[PDB]
């Protein structure tokens, strides 16, 4: 079973701050935009959601969009980009 390293992706995206909310239009450890978070079943502010809830919503984004949803940081997942970009 694959296990994307979302902690690694979060380090890339936010410096590992699962509660990131700096005013750049992105939220939480994985820097979700609100329209993507809502679209994949997230509610409220991603920065208020647990790491585990954030990861749950990322796993859904991955299945539908691939690691293209994190175009620079996706490689840090440890999944081969050539196979998981879509």
């Amino acid at each position: 079973g694959p296990s994307p390293n979302w902690d690694a992706v979060a380090q890339c995206e936010s410096g590992g701050n699962w509660a990131a909310n700096t005013g750049n239009g992105k939220y939480g450890g994985l820097q979700f935009k609100p329209a993507t978070w809502a679209a994949f079943g997230g509610v409220g502010n991603p920065a208020a959601a647990s790491r585990e809830q954030q990861i749950a919503v990322a796993n859904r984004v991955l299945a539908e969009q691939g690691l293209d949803a994190w175009p620079t940081c996706g490689a840090a997942s440890g999944l081969p980009i050539a196979l998981w970009s879509k």
